[PDB]
């Protein structure tokens, strides 16, 4: 006993959100000296293992048009046996970017297949950049022109694709690929607009010589036709980076905080939507979308789930209903607004 | 001082919080308090203007 | 300590921050060659002074 009370002061921190990483690139590679990752987290630091043409993947990868991509990942192993290496290591850590440079086609239709099933049972949609692809999957990117000069020198369409994966993901989330200039590179092909505009109406992307200056044709998907439920907003690359981003830090946060520590209940109910609302009105200050719909207990899936408990309709208040117990189960209805970029103006100035 | 009382069984409800404040401490004694300390100049950088 | 020995240095470490993590005494002590975690010791790498 005989308390000799401490007197201390407190350590004190500043309070950071912690949400899902974004932008980050993982980028398995091929080589025969120093297999293994490299994890070329730091800019201009080039392992020796990596040869000149991935030292110039590296270089393109590393600049982007706007800002330095945020984390590059960076594998070698020998060519054979690549895809199985690169998902397990794709499956091992998560990623925002994926490009394979030396992919050929089978290998790049192993990858969007994988991708697509990550997509539909992970739930959390990604992107890939690809070559050439004709499939019909959004998160697929497809880059559509041979014979790219950059810099007077042959560049491969692998190569050009690793260039805009990191382009893109130095690109901040307010701002868009359209008409994103290429010092970088001196010349493209010859190619009529009415073919640029036929390239894009299937979802391509490619570059055009626009303002004086070789620019990115579009951000659409390289998924050809959409479904009704999806949209032209869903064809747009940007417009879907946000969705899937929110998706990722809804699911990493319900995970943390809602799975097993917290039975489910009518307060618990409440004290979700209350965050959910929370979350909304981040999104909303982040000026990437507007989102003004809330987000609430959808009483058609409370109905489906007290048709599945048995307890009746009739007799019970729509409030009771709605309070009634949800057991393991969680019901959400989610609606939102999503913001689009400014990329076509009219004005009829007069005289 | 709430968590003292919690220890102490007492239940937090049903009294002012004026009152929780100013409830009894037994022989313990808690406080809150905050500083600013100053600093000593080591970088100084000044632009000139034509 | 003009002569202690690195274990001498380690020691005069320890008993340093024991004494500012359990006795409260909040005092400094500086020595010649000390990688040690702690900021109440002083560590001056400079050799061959004239």
């Amino acid at each position: 006993g005989l308390p000799s009370i401490n007197i201390s002061f407190k350590e004190l921190a500043t309070t950071v959100k912690e949400r899902s990483a974004r932008g980050i690139i993982a980028m398995v590679l091929k080589d025969a000296k120093a297999l293994g990752l490299n994890e070329i987290h730091e800019k201009e630091d080039i392992p020796v293992d990596l040869s000149a043409e991935n030292k110039e993947y590296i270089n393109l990868a590393l600049m982007g048009n706007v800002n330095t991509p945020n984390k590059l990942l960076v594998y070698v192993i020998e060519g054979e046996a690549d895809i199985q290496t690169a998902l397990d290591f794709l499956e091992t850590k998560e990623f925002n970017y994926l490009c394979m440079p030396k992919a050929v086609e089978a290998d790049k239709t192993a990858i969007k297949n994988w991708i697509i099933k990550l997509r539909d049972i992970d739930k959390v949609k990604v992107k890939a950049v690809l070559g050439k692809v004709v499939g019909n999957h959004e998160g697929i990117i497809n880059f559509t022109t041979e014979d790219v000069l950059v810099g007077e020198k042959k560049y491969s369409v692998d190569e050009f694709t690793s260039r805009v994966a990191g382009l893109i993901a130095g690109t901040p989330l307010s701002q868009s690929v359209t008409y994103t200039k290429l010092s970088d590179v001196v010349d493209i092909p010859k190619m009529t607009k009415v073919d640029a505009e036929s390239r894009v109406n299937k979802g391509e992307l490619i570059l055009i010589k626009e303002a004086g200056a070789i620019r990115i044709a579009r951000g659409v998907n390289s998924l050809t036709e959409l479904t009704a439920e999806k949209g032209e907003m869903f064809q747009k690359i940007k417009i879907v980076d946000t969705l899937d981003i929110i998706h990722s830090d809804i699911r990493k946060v319900i995970i943390d905080d809602y799975i097993g520590k917290v039975t489910n209940s009518y307060d618990n109910k409440c004290l979700l939507i209350v965050a959910i609302k929370s979350y909304l009105e981040e999104l909303e200050k982040s000026a990437l979308i507007e989102s003004d719909s809330t987000v609430e207990i959808d009483f058609e899936a409370q109905k489906s789930y007290l048709k599945s408990k048995g307890v009746d309709l009739s007799y019970m208040t729509l409030q009771e209903i709605k309070e009634a117990n949800t057991g393991s189960k969680v019901f959400l209805k989610a609606k939102i607004k999503v913001l689009d970029a400014m990329e076509d103006i009219d004005l009829s100035i007069e005289i």
